[PDB]
């Protein structure tokens, strides 16, 4: 879920706004993703990117079609701790995993300027 994983990242890091500090940087933070990750925090989102691309071949999450973006689930921020609830079915609980784990890579790599809006001839 966008929204959801927007919101996990900001419990990590109260200061950021994901959508503009970590869309569009490097070659696999944001829509798709090719080529070889630039730094480590491309490498977490290629991370990002295989784990919803595991969730796709899952039975499980075959039968919903407001996939890995618009399909929801829950979790909880508490003291900026990310934990996944037990009321999510098995294809949510798989999606929140991966964005869980993507938003604490995130917050355990540095940030590279240089990498924000690359030239995607790099990739
Ligand atoms: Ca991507």
């Amino acid at each position: 879920a966008l929204w959801q994983f927007n919101g996990m990242i900001k419990c990590k890091i109260p200061s950021s706004e994901p959508l503009l500090d970590f869309n569009n940087y490097g070659c696999y933070c944001g829509l798709g993703g090719s080529g070889t990750p630039v730094d480590d925090l491309d490498r977490c989102c290629q991370t990002h990117d295989n784990c919803f691309k595991q969730a796709k071949k899952l039975d499980s999450c075959k039968v919903l079609v407001d996939n890995p973006y618009t399909n929801n689930f829950s979790y909880s921020c508490s003291n900026n701790e990310i934990t996944c609830s037990s009321e999510n079915n098995a294809c949510e609980a798989f999606i929140c995993n991966c964005n869980r784990n993507a938003a604490i890579c995130f917050s355990k790599v540095p940030y590279n300027k240089e990498h924000k809006n690359l030239d995607k001839k790099n990739c």
